[PDB]
């Protein structure tokens, strides 16, 4: 609904605009896992779009080695569905002891990492992982207008109240490529995942937390640029590599490992989120919502697709 | 030979000197492959010793979408053994195009990569993997030292020059693990590879570079960290976890794979730098020369024995 999104967009924009007022040093994103993904997306954003500090941390690496360029006056920003997972809670508490401010996205805000925060966005119940972006974007991008590094953010932030209504047309049109995905590779014993930049973060996560823990999928993840530098040697007829291409700078790169592998191997697949239209959102902010489109495409489409060949319950954990 | 080596230590002394002397902003180490192994060590000592910016970078990455923090106050590493890496070139001659300073680590003064540099640090023909770590070591620490951030330089840099001769020895001690290792899995269909922090490079290095691009051997590399929220799902008895160990603060994360995969497989190997004497190099230096210890071992001594059993000569590539 309508009503919930822009409710969520000025929530965001709310502590952008205090993070923004207060002042910071650094923004130190820090996480476990698949929430990394859209972390590791406003990372390579902001490495094009603004000399502001701006970091992505494994929340556990972090606690471990501190940060000399985290200080007092940095903001750590954390993302937990349940808003119990360990690590996080463990990095905001560790943060608010040396009274560095924090912000959780959960769904729950007495949860431990809601409890530990100076700010709190809450995710609803029913939001799928496309609000995990669309509020860290609204967070970040805020940031950035306010910084005079984003001129088109009223447009940018108004077209993601849109995105939604965009992704459902898109996973209902990726659909049958999804099931011809999972038909041909639930049995397979090795797959290579590549993508890069701006899209690493659903490559990594697609891989890791849902091929390799909720399907016992062995995976290949490695980037567009590196694959050129030995991953190559593995390809041959029989490999599978599915291709997650971006639309931003970086799309020249997926392309080089789309020529290559389609000389080599019969089992090349292509997810290009330029394939699908988003209606009233400008082409100029398509590198940005790319990652968004794959995450809402792989997370929800392509695992029911896997679950519905292999037999195996996403749920399924034998650890 | 100690000459040599005291002439190699001088030489990226006066680089440091005449950067930090110049004045900068940005320090980025710009590589591909498995040259960026050594820049991705340092990146994790520049996060617990340095407020200033330091970031490492893929290079193609980096020519395609430039960096808001890259300006022409920075300066940019890259090493080359040959000096002809494309990418590297590339980036070097992106560079000076802008007015941006760079510095080549390359066995070649005349090589493309040694003209575009503003600051050239030969290797010499005979020189293996070690003093890739040496030469970025002495160029990075040196800079930390100059800014006021590396009181103990002197000592390092001193106990810096015996780490061949300790080098030489471990690779003698790790001869007998070495073998063990190639014979068990040089016919694995699928390894599994862990570390992480200052180590992630050498098991990125390692896994990519030599065992799938040398051995056509399938690799999972996944950090220590990483390693808890997905991939531990495939981990079985007869799956191969090899674990290669730091020994700064990220050891903990190490250790709690190491007693995960203990109970879980029975093709666990470890590889842990800290079972390796360095005669007359302080304990507190220890967690820096690590990396440069266990790349030693591995594209020493362990790539030759795993060549040895696949029969497979490391110069081969089907592509």
């Amino acid at each position: 609904s309508a009503r919930e999104i822009i409710a969520a967009r000025q929530k965001a924009e709310q502590v952008a605009d205090e993070i923004y007022q207060a002042g910071f040093s650094s923004l130190f994103f820090a996480s476990v896992g698949g929430s990394l993904a859209p972390m590791m997306a406003i990372n390579e954003f902001a490495k094009e779009l603004t000399t502001l500090p701006v970091y992505v941390e494994q929340a556990a690496e972090l606690i471990h080695k501190g940060n000399k360029r985290l200080n007092k006056d940095s903001v750590v920003i954390t993302l937990s569905k349940s808003g119990d997972t360990k690590e996080s809670v463990a990095i905001a508490e560790w943060c608010k002891a040396q009274g560095i401010r924090v912000v959780a996205i959960t769904k729950n805000a007495d949860s431990p990492l809601a409890q530990a925060a100076t700010w709190h966005i809450p995710m609803r119940h029913k939001n799928g992982v496309e609000y995990e972006y669309m509020l860290l974007y609204w967070l970040f991008f805020r940031v950035l207008s306010r910084n005079n590094e984003f001129t088109s953010y009223d447009r940018f932030a108004s077209q993601l109240e849109i995105l939604t209504a965009n992704l459902l047309k898109a996973k209902q049109k990726f659909d049958p490529q999804a099931d011809a995905i999972a038909s041909r590779y639930h049995n397979s014993d090795y797959m290579m995942w590549v993508g890069g930049a701006e899209m690493w973060g659903e490559v990594y996560l697609f891989s890791m937390c849902i091929l390799e823990e909720m399907q016992w999928k062995r995976t290949r993840p490695v980037s567009s640029a590196e694959f050129f530098h030995g991953a190559l040697e593995l390809l041959e007829k029989d490999v599978p590599l599915i291709l997650v291409k971006g639309e931003g700078k970086c799309r020249a790169l997926d392309e080089r490992v789309e020529r290559f592998a389609s000389k080599i191997t019969d089992n090349l697949v292509v997810i290009d989120p330029k394939a699908y239209a988003l209606d009233g959102i400008d082409d100029e902010f398509r590198w940005i919502m790319a990652p968004c489109v794959v995450s809402t495409l792989l997370v929800d489409r392509l695992a029911a697709h896997f679950e519905k060949y292999t037999g195996h319950s996403l749920d399924i954990r034998r650890y």
